[PDB]
């Protein structure tokens, strides 16, 4: 029952076999798998880095044209849904809750105040998350709380304040 | 000028609008599937809602046939919050087509959103419930509206401040 695989980084297999409940064991938080997957790569978990000393994650996302999103959002204007974008956020918080050690079900609670600048479309190379871990609790319920932000080809286009992910043994009832 | 302007919607209707076909040309486009997030628009009022300035309810008929739930997560499906978040903000994009404005839709942002339930495959039915506060008449037309999403009869997610814009050029954004 000893977790495995817990390293600074993860490649694309890697958060694949997160999603099949594979990649830490049995019983820890799932990432999405496509097409609701919104990372190529995670190139760094810390515990102790970031704003707040808290925890940092860096990951992004490779901007190809068959990519669905475009198609349909929309017909002859494609751009990224700004919703998917906050969502890579949220997995990238569970994803922690589950690297520090956390089992359960990842479930998104909400999200403080989000703010869309700018937009990805399919002419952009990569998109980059940085999740900025304010705090993990354990008390009773297990979650995390974290700024974030989303950067297109280097320009900062979305900001997420107090992104918050529990996770839940038991969603039965959730 | 503008036609298709009713008090409710069809799915047949919201597809047109994902191609720009339901008000015509320059209108602002509902998404299509797979990112469009509701089968009919119920009622739309520019003088209902809990601020006087608008009222939409929209509904989703739940299968667990439904694209989201095989893989988010596999084996724990559950509609993604970002997508009942998502149908929140094209609700208030529509409205502003609905009332004439011109323009491409975007997303701006939210502030307070809550989730305290989930949408599960044997769901029956999601309601959207969206409570216009302030639609702003300016080159670039914003919408500002409160929502909620319910399952069932249960209240699961409430967002505050939803905020669109319609975009006379997108080039620069």
């Amino acid at each position: 029952n000893a977790m495995q695989n817990k390293r600074d980084s993860y490649n694309r297999e890697d958060l694949l076999a997160s999603s099949q409940g594979e990649l830490f064991g049995e019983g820890y938080p799932q990432l999405p798998a496509p097409n609701m997957l919104m990372m190529d790569r995670i190139t760094k978990m810390s515990e102790t880095e970031g704003e707040f000393g808290k925890g940092l994650i860096l990951a992004e996302l490779d901007i190809t044209p068959d990519l669905w999103f475009f198609d349909c959002h929309f017909p002859g204007d494609p751009v990224m849904p700004g919703c998917l974008g906050l969502d890579a956020m949220w997995q990238l918080v569970g994803f922690f809750l589950g690297w520090v050690g956390g089992k359960g079900k990842g479930r998104a609670l909400g999200v403080g105040e989000v703010k869309f600048t700018g937009q990805i479309l399919p002419t952009a190379k990569k998109v980059t998350y940085e999740i900025n871990m304010k705090r993990v609790v354990n008390r009773k319920l297990v979650m995390g709380l974290a700024d974030g932000r989303v950067l297109v080809d280097g320009k900062e286009i979305y900001v997420a304040k107090d992104l918050k992910v529990g996770l839940f043994q038991d969603t039965s009832a959730f």
